[PDB]
């Protein structure tokens, strides 16, 4: 009976991000490897660029093929793992044990929205 | 405090809007969709996340650029509102486009609807 309907979903963005997290965890449809202290992390260059000024600058311009990025020794796995989890889930867990390294890694990567 | 667990209510929305900006600018995209001859750029990860049809045509494919042509039953009139929904969480229907959008929803099996 209506001429126009404009709908919004409050959960769709959350569902997409959690789908992307599942892909990351399964290493399915990923397109960049991040090396942190030599350890391998798979991700999507689109998401990394969306969440970090540092990654954005190392990703825009690069070949469309497989991309490998090595982070320097300032970034530790202890500081990076909580932040890649935040990027893909919107949840950040800090402990007294990891807070100094996560802080360091946030500064280094300039993660948006802390 | 020994432990702090934070959640952001706006982060997923911010990420999706960043991905939409990349789509619109054709930056960091990795798949081209052809619909009624018209070209749309997107991210295979997002398309697979939002559509069972796309998921089936994406998983297993070569790592390089991927081109997917949708058959003549999918129209631009019906697809454009859905690709916008996939990337923005907003769906606009009109009397003019509702039949085609419905058809394309059936064809693609777009989730969260």
């Amino acid at each position: 009976s209506m001429s126009v309907a404009a709908y919004e979903s409050s959960v769709h963005s959350t569902n997409v991000l959690l789908s992307l997290n599942d892909q990351r965890k399964k290493d399915v449809l990923c397109d960049v490897t991040i090396f942190v202290e030599g350890q391998r992390f798979r991700a999507h260059r689109s998401v990394l660029a969306a969440c970090s000024s540092y990654f954005h600058s190392r990703i825009v311009g690069q070949a469309d093929g497989e991309l490998n990025i090595t982070l320097p020794e300032e970034v530790t796995v202890k500081g990076f793992e909580p932040l890649i989890q935040f990027a893909y889930t919107a949840k950040l867990i800090l402990s007294k044990e990891n807070v100094d390294e996560v802080c360091k890694c946030v500064e280094f990567l300039s993660v948006h929205n802390i």
